[PDB]
């Protein structure tokens, strides 16, 4: 990496909320998850698994930014900002399916939420 720092893969994972361990929105986030940093500032992307499951994300308590929607390999990214990355934040997502599950109409659309844990850096500034 040269000549544009401040961004790269950065460990990161979620839990289930009122719980301590994933138990259904870890069945939709790889890893690991790209972050970024700007001198006094960062954020990162993460990617999206079946956006016909998923509908949207946010974080800190705000919507997420649509920076590479595939269609074509069901897989869309967001960037997400958080005070620095090394811990959890209470982060919140929305949800809208409508189809029959192998002969099961499922129905979804509500505004569920998910635990975020990223992990990286801390201070780094003296
Ligand atoms: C598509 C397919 C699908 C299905 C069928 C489902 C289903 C479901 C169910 C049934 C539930 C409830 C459970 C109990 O009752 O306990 C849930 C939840 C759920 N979910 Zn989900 N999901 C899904 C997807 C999903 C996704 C994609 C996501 C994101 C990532 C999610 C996230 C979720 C959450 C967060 C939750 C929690 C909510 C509560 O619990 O309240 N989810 N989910």
């Amino acid at each position: 990496s040269a000549n544009a720092a401040d961004s790269g893969t950065l460990n990161y994972e979620v839990y289930k909320y009122n719980t301590n361990d994933t138990s259904i929105a870890n069945d939709y986030f790889n890893k690991p998850a790209k972050y970024i940093k700007k001198n006094g500032k960062l954020y990162v992307q993460i990617t999206v698994n079946h956006s016909h499951w998923i509908t949207g994300m946010s974080i800190e308590g705000h919507k997420e930014n649509i920076i590479s929607k595939n269609t074509a390999k069901d897989e869309r990214t967001s960037e997400f900002e958080v005070s620095k990355l090394n811990g959890k934040i209470d982060g919140k997502i929305d949800v809208y399916i409508d189809e029959k599950v192998n002969g099961k109409p499922f129905k979804y659309d509500h505004h569920y939420n998910i635990t975020y844990k990223f992990n990286g850096p801390t201070d780094v500034a003296g």
